[PDB]
């Protein structure tokens, strides 16, 4: 525990020491804040805490200023003590501050500070004979003629407190060269309050991915229109993955030859069967050896990460990564994969650096040609990875991929499901290429698929629309996906409009996704920039809408999706900030 | 028209839904479950109007004779067209008939249903598909009976309810029987569930706007309305 | 407006400090305009003039509203009604105490469903 | 291991194969049979070893409120699996009873049935 204490001092010094010795339990870090004046007497205070060299100390000059005495003296002090505070606060802590110290005006923007960022406890001290040397203060206080005096206590604005990531990048606040940028803090509160206490269309609500904070600026330039330069402050943006393969990430280049060792932005539309090819050189032919599994692994978990991804769900086909003949059973295999992530998402986290939850989805592969019993093994096997319990990691959802034409629809093995429902098993559907309105429909309520792929044509299918906006259940619309394969506006001879402006408007939970990362060439920043031009008009608040349902969509508990909302507002509302600056 | 008429001189106006209530053995033959599906689905389809009918409600007495695992035949096409179903599946009734209500009348609401908290599966899937449980403090209290009851030791689950993260909604059941509003139903919770605090009576506002069955669009007309009362009435309550 | 006035010699009498503004030697110095909260004055309807008292009857209404601030995750981030934000913090952790019986003008004037 | 370390001294050793018994549990957050289920095809599927898991056994409260005729929905992974059945029924339980275990659930085996004579 770092019980920072900060001071101003003016004419007098020794007023630190008796803040000090006010609290006999006795403090950690302290920091006075003084001007560049030549009547500080900074020596008694530094032999005096030299003598306790445990508790850490240092001394700040406000260069420049030697007396507060017009208007842009004071409003100068005020920005470099508020710099200073902000600076010095604990990282997760309220300091201490004692006000007694300094003139009326430092006192006074000293309570203002306290009062706009929080403190723990402001206090002051009383002196009955004003001492000037630690000795006769020492005989004072051990006759009890020491005073101190404690009236307030303040959280402070948190959103204010959440600003000290814009502070490098000014090299010191020079005079020549400043600009006050704390000033525009206490603009953006008064202005955010003004606005919402002045007026009710607006103060109707508008952000619900909650923030309302920003400055009404910052407000303005998310409700405008997303361009193609947003790169930058979108790739600083945390995301969410819900739909990635594992076995399609080192399909080419680099990356594949050193996974042995141990496009795409096209324009015409791909089958299926070219897809599936282009990422042949990897999968079940090659991550059969453990070696080229872990690293597959390795590379993918440090791509989501450099990718600023905060979450994802990864599909993988245990039973075509297994081998009998070197007692690789699909089991072990899933129990590699599971303990690789864990030992990776341990290592990030032990260093308090950004990490990828990664959660696992055990795929129930379509064959509908032989050995059918594939499906049930598949469906026990997942069942009995989730019993697992422990671990950061975990089994959280069953995927039934696979062709999803007619021959393998949901009226064929729902009493099969009905097991793993039972063990309170999510199950995720994949009915969203060359299907019915009536194969959506019995997907959606047999199969209890609390999540579903694709489902591009919902547009036609009206019920189909209101049965899963009232249901709330998701839609797993891949951009790139379906850019390659199908195509659409405003790519030649693809006059189609992507239906994702349309299915955020009526209230779908939509969730982009980026399937593929190695075969799509693409990863999920690019997913959400080729929005720009896919779908005209798309906005930034809809991009944080996005991000909202499929944080809100993913299979997780209660308690781990509020610790991730906690974290996803918090780093949104600091990229904001950092970026409407630059 | 008693909604129009409030609306056109612009005041305070409760805009409200109607519930087809189908009750199970209640006036002898069992088709007349399929006559008021029939008319509910009937009203409903009128396309136009105000006050329309979002869903269907399933009642019974206790169990067995009104268990919720005998319907769902009939309730295929009823469920089917677009309606809403609230199963009454609670107070004494065994985990089961919860989840046949959950899983094969895919029932979006539980009346009561105190005792969820002796299945923790039933739990894990309720919360994991944030189905909305309707809870009358002051009816259940007068006919189950919860701490402070004299001679009583049992207390009122909607706290660890609400931290387990259900969507809870705090209803009224029948105002004149049980004499109390909504006002005081959520007021009695300070002393029937000790430590409740006022964020989380609006989150329990939140999650009743959330479990309603509403258009999108109405949905977020309401929540903009309700979030900028909400935030005058918080600005004039510190005032006393 | 909250405000300080400043004078570099500091007068006494009344003609000294009118002849230093007559120049300007009096400097103005705001940290801007605050808007407080927005409904608090109902403690001095309920709290009457009280001409005749002492340090007996001393009320202690918002302090300990003032110490449970931070005194006392799922109460953190279940914000709901993202205007709340917004709300000043007082009035948040006010929110943040537990529920009593005297809060039935709140929850009167409490929209609900 | 115990019966490779006797095997390879050439004694005598008892070959030994395990049943995963399905316990009826009559309520008992009845889930876990399909748990039991699951782990007992998973095991199976674990083919390389001496000992094996060869199939579950369905007993336990054999009054005739948990007869077998509940659970015949839920024996069809297992049974396409590969695995066997056993269905214990018959110590003092009815005589159809029987015919449901041995014609829906394809028990292999009938543990008891000591009450089979009074039916031809
Ligand atoms: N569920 C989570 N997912 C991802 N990261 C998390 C999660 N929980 C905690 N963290 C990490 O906690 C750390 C707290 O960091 P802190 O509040 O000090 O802000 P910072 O260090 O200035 O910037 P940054 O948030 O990028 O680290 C974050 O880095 C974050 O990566
Ligand atoms: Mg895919
Ligand atoms: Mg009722």
């Amino acid at each position: 525990m770092s019980r920072v204490l900060l001071c101003s001092a003016g004419h007098s010094s020794m007023v630190v020491p008796e803040a000090f010795h006010a609290v006999p339990e006795g403090f950690e870090e302290v920091h006075v804040f003084t001007t560049d004046s030549e009547k500080f007497n900074p020596v008694v205070l530094n032999d005096f805490f030299h003598s306790l060299p445990n508790v850490r100390f240092s001394i700040t000059k406000c260069h420049g200023l030697a007396d507060i005495l017009n208007e842009r003296d004071f409003e100068f002090y005020q920005e470099m003590l508020w710099q200073w505070y902000l600076t010095k606060m604990p990282d997760n802590e309220l300091p201490y501050v004692c006000l007694s110290g300094g003139i009326k005006s430092m006192s006074a923007s000293l309570q203002k500070a306290a009062t706009l960022f929080g403190a723990q406890s402001v206090f002051h001290v009383l002196a009955d004979n004003n001492p000037r040397n630690i000795e006769e203060m020492f005989d004072a206080l051990q006759k009890g003629q020491i005073h101190f005096i404690e009236m307030g206590y303040e959280p402070g604005w948190a959103a204010l407190r959440r600003l000290k990531k814009i502070l490098p990048i000014n090299e010191g606040c020079s005079r020549d060269n400043f600009k006050p940028l704390i000033s525009k803090s206490i603009e953006e509160i008064l202005s955010n309050v003004k606005i919402m206490a002045s007026d009710t269309g607006k103060s109707n609500q508008l952000p619900f991915p909650s923030l309302a904070i920003l400055p009404p600026i910052a407000q303005q330039w998310l409700q405008l229109p997303l361009s193609a330069n947003d790169g930058a402050w979108i790739q600083n943006l945390p995301k969410v993955d819900l739909h990635c393969h594992l076995g399609g990430f080192a399909t080419s280049g680099s990356l594949l030859d050193q996974v042995r060792g141990a496009w795409p932005r096209s324009h015409k539309s791909i089958s299926l069967d070219k897809y599936m090819e282009l990422g042949n050189a990897n999968g079940s032919k090659l991550l059969k050896d453990k070696g080229c599994l872990i690293r597959q692994v390795e590379l993918l978990y440090q791509s989501l990460v450099n990718d600023n991804v905060a979450y994802a769900e990864i599909r993988c086909s245990p039973n075509n990564y297994a081998d009998k003949n070197k007692n690789r059973s699909a089991w072990v295999v899933l129990q590699d994969i599971n303990d690789t992530f864990t030992r990776l998402i341990t290592e990030a986290k032990q260093k308090n650096q950004f990490y990828c939850h990664v959660n696992l989805l055990v795929i129930a592969s379509r064959k509908f040609s032989g050995d059918l019993s594939d499906i049930s093994k598949h469906l026990a096997l997942a069942i009995t990875a989730m019993q697992q319990g422990e671990g950061v990691c975990r089994i959280v959802g069953v995927d039934l991929a696979g062709f999803e034409n007619k021959e393998t629809r949901a009226s064929y093995y729902e009493h099969d499901f009905k097991a793993v429902h039972r063990c309170g098993l999510a199950v995720t559907a994949h009915a969203g290429e060359n299907d019915d309105p009536e194969g959506i429909w019995q997907a959606v309520y047999s199969l209890h698929a609390r999540r579903l792929g694709h489902a591009l044509n919902l547009l036609e299918a009206p019920d189909l629309m209101r049965t899963v906006i009232e249901r709330k259940i998701g839609v797993e619309m891949c951009p790139y996906a379906n850019y390659q394969i199908k195509g659409f506006a405003p790519m030649p001879n693809f006059s189609a409009l992507y239906p994702l402006k349309k299915y955020l408007e009526a209230g779908i939970l939509v969730s982009v996704n980026t399937d593929n990362i190695g075969i799509s060439g693409a990863n999920l920043s690019e997913n959400l920039l080729i929005l720009a031009d896919l779908c005209p008009g798309i906005s930034r608040m809809d991009v944080l809408t996005i991000i909202r349902n499929s944080i809100e969509t993913a299979f997780i508990s209660h308690d781990f999706r509020m610790e991730l909302l906690k974290f996803f507002d918090r780093k949104i509302y600091d990229v904001c900030l950092i970026s409407i600056k630059n």
